[PDB]
């Protein structure tokens, strides 16, 4: 889903405009692939079609996994403040549940190419943290930290540590009472839109 957390305000570096990078033609398999991916993403509110008033563009590609090449956007984006039983929870896909600042969404515009240069191509922008964008790790870690604050309070007998994309949970609880804690954690995250 999309987490009910407030967005972090983000800006381009001073005197900078958004990227306008031309999209590489894609393999017909790749385009059909992206179209299915984006369709669900749109259905889920993760991305939105955009109008002629958005002039920006960043190249995407498929690998099916959609990949965005935010090289150019990353250069124009402000800097961020970069910061026994053990379970490692993969929260990599939970980026797509954290809202992206509304005023910044327009800079993430991308185009899925049209088959055979026929149609114009569908334009979308992100409503959530895109992967590979400069500020996602820092905004995600920060949001994750606020979401976990109440859980850590109630369970100070557990060490929750995040290396980006992974949540490391450790405790000296027996394998059963620890596994139960992992499950209470997963349900708490779920309350907040994050699925793990």
């Amino acid at each position: 889903p999309i987490s009910p957390i407030e967005t972090v305000p983000v800006k381009l570096k001073p005197g900078m405009d958004g990227p306008k990078v031309a999209q590489w033609p894609l393999t017909a398999a790749k385009i059909a692939a992206l179209v299915a991916i984006c369709t669900e993403m749109e259905k889920e509110g993760k991305i939105s079609k955009i109008g002629p008033e958005n002039p920006y563009n960043t190249p995407v590609f498929a690998i099916w996994a959609k990949l965005v090449d935010f090289r150019e956007l990353n250069k124009r984006t402000q800097d961020f403040w970069e910061v026994k039983s053990v379970t490692v929870l993969d929260v990599g896909d939970a980026y797509f549940s954290v809202p992206l600042d509304e005023d910044f969404r327009k800079y993430t515009a991308f185009t899925i190419p049209s088959i055979n240069n026929e149609t114009p191509g569908i334009r979308y922008q992100y409503n959530v943290l895109p992967q590979g964008w400069k500020g996602s790790p820092a905004i995600f870690q920060s949001s994750m930290t606020k979401i976990l604050a109440p859980f850590k309070a109630a369970n100070p007998d557990i060490v929750i540590y995040q290396y980006m994309d992974d949540l490391y949970v450790g405790s000296d609880l027996a394998i059963g009472a620890h596994r139960t804690k992992i499950e209470e954690l997963r349900q708490h995250l779920l309350r907040w839109g994050l699925t793990t």
